[PDB]
């Protein structure tokens, strides 16, 4: 049985093949004491990893390994591997050929060091690295293209056409969740609330995924919340305290659509999907146009595809139909594409194998 | 051998060997010596007492305290005072048992090091360990996360522990504890016409406040009740015969704790002082602390302080929290009974200061391995 | 002729324009007694406010209406507006326009609240509300650099190029000079002195001042402290007593370049300050390294100019050459760039008058500043 | 106008607020015959009261109704406040306010009683009663320092900083010059003088207030009286015989600075004095230092002055300056005070009017006298 492992930035995705949900989605985080330990009762281990770090993040100093969709931190990296066999999936590596998921326009060197630490330190019989926004597709049942993947590190539009992955065509915006919940921390200093530290970071971020949304239309969104107190919502501290916002929840998911609230002078979500389309052939345009495919965490606001919507819309030749495509199991489609392909038999032919890892370069799964 | 641990404070000191329940001694820690002239020769008349001796004899001598706000002021007398721990109280040879001692926190640093050479040197100890008094506290209580509070008889401190990590920059040390309460009480005493104005007196009053002595849930309908009628009233007979009666300074005592400014103070009730180093924490530990307020000290003993301190921290906190107290009935030596289990554990047993190693670092070497 | 009044967290500097000195500086402390007064021929007020509440700090408990740049009282921070502008500068609110100044990263109640009441207690003609690191730059005399303010209240980091100060690269750090004479105050008690009121702690706050320096090295330093008592030094308390500290001098300031002596995860001001140059554009950040302002009051301990070289010398490039500006006169920097702020005649165009607010409200102050 | 009275232990002071000395002062002493009345035809009144009391002293027997500043016996100080009242002062307690004033630490049934016979017995329009050290200071012309009021019942300390008093710090000391007269008395018996009755106690007492000093070194001083006797005074017995006394002149006063002559436990006033500044704020210590205002009837002792200077300076650090203030009025120190704090023009709105004990009874007087 083959182990989809798809490693975010944020989150962990794990699973059996042919399943359809990740058994172990926890967070991607290494913590380690910063105060000094008093009882001698029980070791008081010296690093958390997974959902241990979270529970005593008090006492922690959260880290992250992938930094934007890039591998950091080796020794971290290998420490939530190591977890997410033993103390998640709770099966050895060396009898599962498993199955990773790396970002586009990797580096070679990110590659063969994966290869090679999963090869040697785990022994692993064999193991396949695939794109993350093509199983997103897959998990769709389509091969059109334009499958806009937006998660915690980076955000991608990769274009495939007929299973073809079109490299050249491949734009990356680096805003994503993680520069969200940035931009929601330094925002909620305008009405008082303070946040600071990394597990402060954790109560912003939830704050984020349950109140804030996205508006289609910014300007009239503002004159409504600075003429009516409707639009303010409650949520509760873990210490007690009650905090409100008012038009910081359709604020901070805006700076998507227009990343220069957070001083960046790329395009948005919008633009650059448009942008990635065009550059493609120009029968294609019309296929890309008709099914596009909203992939991630990120894109999970409510109204985000009416928005997107009307967005391409306004960058349309007012003919050609516009549609987005979003899945309601959006969150877990890499995973899900990952799990169906593995279940293919005639994707059993590829993987790449031991000893042509050894008797061979360790650039063979290149 | 067995470990010994020896639980020296301000007021009542408690020594006793590693794995018992209760200490073998706990006897006062004064020294006394004569102040009149001795007429009868031949009476085998001691030159200075300490413990229960000093006590009995009180009437002929002047009782010193030779430690003061948790910092040893005299450093003759307590080495009388450790003699006679151990060599009496105890009966054991300090030559072949390791002492576990034990300090307030916020202490100066001359003070351990002056310990150590002196159990180094004078007493010839194999090994010996100084601890903190609230971490013991929550040892014995067989947890090891929540707030400490440890009021005694020099000083009152909180001490917030989270899974074993303490919070070194939320320790809150305040210097108001059962001595200035005795004090307190003696001011308001001559309010009515009784006058105790000596050391051996003091012990008189100290006795009063902790048989009658108790706290009010709220204190201006308290004042009320006492002024309506003499309901609120109890006799107390003296060690001579005479009789007093006291009326609303028997909760008027104990609400310092909560109002330091009847003593002239400015810093803020205990009360205060356990929120403000709540909210010095962590924001995620919060709740956690909240739960488990632990308060383990002789001063903390009036009945229906547990009460008062639950009112007082609920109004504090807000509403969604859920504040419990804990007040178990043997907190009076719950420092001590903490060193016991402390001391008895074998990984405690590898962190011990051995004689070879203050041999070849000096009494430097205790600030590098006790906390 | 208009009023510039820099309201910090621990001093107030106000005066007139055109000036090269702020002329009333005084602690922003309003006390009152907590004794029981009994001599009937004697003036007893209720409250003290300024260099008074100084003088009888014994009998008083003093109060700090400001905290960490936000305003907690609002009752005793319009007594200390009254006493600046009356007793202290002794002129009409009614008849000087006021330019006040607000820490970045501060609450929007803080200026709506404050242009509420300038315009209705004390009716100014016209006010503004200027950010702080700005005018830190006016007075050095620069437009490209970046400014690290620390006084009593925070320290943050605003990098200026050519006169525009970019909102996603202001850092902000709650850690200044009142956090170091706490810290000092727990650390003095491991020699025996111990002081716990209000009175005391401005007692250590001048044993802060005039001992405590900053050691380019930190363990050799802590080596020498321990070998001999070379470094030990005295101070007279105000009740004739003497006291002495020898390493203690270098490791209250410590604090500012590692913050976890006082249980705080945030990065010290050497990281804080790179953090802000690399959030900025690769175009510019030459120039910002070049002009490193260091303004207030909490920079003034000796050798933190030469500590803060090395520091971001090793983690800038090497190519890069870096140069930190320290000013002798750098504690009342952010005054003196007000003060020629105000001076200037193009600047007389952005204040807000009297009928815009009486015609948009306290939120005025969000569009015009 | 308003009334002051200034009744302690040992003499009762009173008089007419505005003024500079009392009008009139005399022993606070009540006799009664004790043998028998040969000739009954004379007047032969029951009870004597004040100086009528000390020359019939022979034949009578003398009792203070005042004992350690707490009045002991409530019969004979109404006789004595209605004889200060009717006789010594010759006016009407009907249409003058009086000024009280009592010690420090007092049990509160002292001025509950005070007001309840002032206000019954006597039917006085307002009352009011006031701490002895603080109108020690308002004889001073000061608003700051530390009093050392020491007199007839008892020594108490009152740290008073910009006219705040702080009531943590306040000292009080059951050692007066009552006691030092009974110390005198027992240490005459050591050259065969013998004085036993209460009539030889006031006799002692006139010993006491002519030849006595403080000496300032005192191993030194009797190493002196021991080589030569160049420190021999003599005094006459009213009788007529002669006495002579040494070591005894500088040894009566040292139980002052050394209160273990007569057993007691409690310390000097010079430690007692240091305690009390060192128990207040560290940034008011300085004032308190230069301004010690020394008080009462006892600390007139010629060198007393001295040497609390003396002793204080060692106990303080060299940086500070010690100065001892010690006016030569200072036996009436109370009462002037007294008397100028009546003549204020803001004090006139806190007298205890009789409306008030109408209403509250005998129970106001806490409320609002301090
Ligand atoms: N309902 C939600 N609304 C908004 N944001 C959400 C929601 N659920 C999760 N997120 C955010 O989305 C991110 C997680 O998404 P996802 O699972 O795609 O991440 P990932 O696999 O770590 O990303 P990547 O592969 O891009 O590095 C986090 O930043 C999380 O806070
Ligand atoms: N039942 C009681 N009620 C009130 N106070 C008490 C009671 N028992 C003891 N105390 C006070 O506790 C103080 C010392 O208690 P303890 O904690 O044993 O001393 P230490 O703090 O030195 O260990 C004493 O001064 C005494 O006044
Ligand atoms: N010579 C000095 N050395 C060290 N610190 C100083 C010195 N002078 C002033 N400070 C610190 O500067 C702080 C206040 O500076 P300033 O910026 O003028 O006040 P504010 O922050 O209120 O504007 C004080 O808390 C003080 O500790
Ligand atoms: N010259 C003196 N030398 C020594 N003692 C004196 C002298 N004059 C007065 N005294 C003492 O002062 C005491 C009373 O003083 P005073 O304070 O006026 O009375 P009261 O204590 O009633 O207020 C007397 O007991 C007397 O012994
Ligand atoms: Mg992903
Ligand atoms: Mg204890
Ligand atoms: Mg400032
Ligand atoms: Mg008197």
């Amino acid at each position: 049985t083959a182990l989809v492992c798809d490693n975010g930035s944020g989150l962990v995705k794990a699973g059996f093949a042919g399943d359809d949900a990740p058994r172990a989605v926890f967070p991607s985080i290494v913590g380690r004491p910063r105060h000094q330990g008093v009882m001698v009762g029980m070791g008081q281990k010296d690093s958390y990893v997974g959902d241990e770090a979270q529970s005593k993040r008090g006492i922690l100093t959260l880290k992250y390994p992938i930094e934007h969709g890039i591998i950091t931190n080796w020794d971290d990296m290998e420490k939530i591997w190591h977890h997410t066999f033993y103390n998640e999936l709770r099966v050895a590596p060396e009898e599962h050929p498993t199955l990773l998921t790396e970002a586009p326009l990797n580096p070679k060197a990110n590659r063969e060091k994966m290869t090679q630490i999963m090869f040697e330190t785990f022994n692993v019989p064999a193991m396949y690295v695939a794109i993350q926004a093509v199983l997103s597709l897959y998990a769709s049942g389509r091969t059109t293209g334009i499958v806009l993947d937006s998660g915690d590190g980076v955000t991608h539009n990769v274009p495939i056409y007929e299973g073809y992955a079109l490299p050249h065509a491949i734009m990356r915006l680096d805003l994503a969740g993680r520069d969200l919940t940035d931009y929601l921390m330094k925002i909620l200093t305008e009405r008082g609330y303070s946040f600071v530290t990394t597990a402060e970071r954790e109560i912003v971020r939830d704050i984020k995924e349950k109140l804030c949304y996205v508006a289609l239309d910014f300007e009239n969104e503002m004159a409504t919340a600075a003429s009516s107190s409707s639009l303010e919502k409650s949520y509760e501290l873990p210490d007690g305290q009650v905090i409100t916002i008012g038009n910081e929840r359709f604020r901070c998911p805006e700076t998507l659509f227009q990343p220069s609230f957070i001083g960046m002078e790329s395009a948005g979500i919008h633009e650059t999907t448009y942008n990635s389309i065009m550059k493609c052939d120009i029968d294609i345009r019309k296929d890309l146009y008709a099914n596009n495919v909203m992939s991630g965490g990120t894109t999970m606001y409510p109204g985000i595809a009416d928005r997107m919507q009307k967005e391409i819309t306004a960058l349309a030749p007012s003919t050609m139909k516009i549609k987005i495509i979003a899945p309601p199991e959006r969150k877990y489609s890499v995973w899900i594409g990952g799990s169906i392909l593995a279940s293919l038999s005639t994707f059993q032919q590829m993987w790449i194998t031991k000893q042509e890892y050894d008797e061979a370069g360790p650039s063979i799964v290149h």
